[PDB]
């Protein structure tokens, strides 16, 4: 049986690279492919990008109890979310599954499914993500400090998580998750 891995963090601690990593480092992964009622743009392949759906069908899909999680996508605009089915196939066919997901996500999946493993991917200090969420300084005041808040209420609530894996270096925060997915 494959073991489930959902990696979540800060709203911007990075992960698009992490996901990179480790996709290439384990070759049969099999990376989450969340539905969504959006349309495609020209470029996604359906099965690959996402599971292009209806917004008819995405209600049922919620009713029935089909989705690990979902959310409202720019306020509702559309939505998007996390099938149960396809994750429980791949584990039960041996291969191991990475979900991406926000914070929020994440808390909802380990409802659905408790057998999942949640890993909160931390910055090695405080002082390190502020001088990334500040970076260039291109951005006012007030949107500096609104992100340093929100920050400090994620970074507040890692005890939630099944593991933290500190991001002190790529190569070693991806060799650890390797160990969780693989091990
Ligand atoms: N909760 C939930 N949100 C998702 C999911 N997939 C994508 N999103 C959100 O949809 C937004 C925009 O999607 P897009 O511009 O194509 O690229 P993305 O941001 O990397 O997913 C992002 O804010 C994502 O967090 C999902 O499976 N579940």
């Amino acid at each position: 049986v494959g073991r489930v891995v959902v990696l979540s963090g800060p709203s911007a601690v990075g992960k698009s690279t992490v996901v990179r990593c480790l996709r290439e480092r384990i070759p049969n992964l099999h990376f989450s492919v969340s539905a969504t009622t959006r349309a495609p743009r020209p470029g996604e392949v359906d099965g690959v990008d996402y599971h292009f759906i209806d917004p008819t069908r995405f209600q049922q899909l919620i009713d029935q109890g089909e989705l690990l999680e979902w959310a409202e996508i720019h306020g509702g605009l559309h939505r998007s979310g996390t099938l149960a089915q396809p994750v429980r196939a791949a584990a039960a066919t041996g291969v191991p599954v990475l979900i991406e997901v926000d914070l929020a996500g994440a808390r909802a999946i380990k409802k659905t499914m408790p057998e999942a493993v949640t890993v909160f991917l931390a910055p090695p200090s405080w002082q390190d993500l502020q001088a990334r969420l500040i970076g260039r300084g291109t951005e006012t005041a007030d949107v500096i400090q609104r992100r340093l808040d929100t920050a400090r209420i994620e970074l507040a609530a890692q005890g939630d998580f099944d593991k933290v894996v500190v991001n002190r270096r790529l190569e070693s925060a991806c060799a650890e998750l390797v160990s969780l997915l693989v091990g």
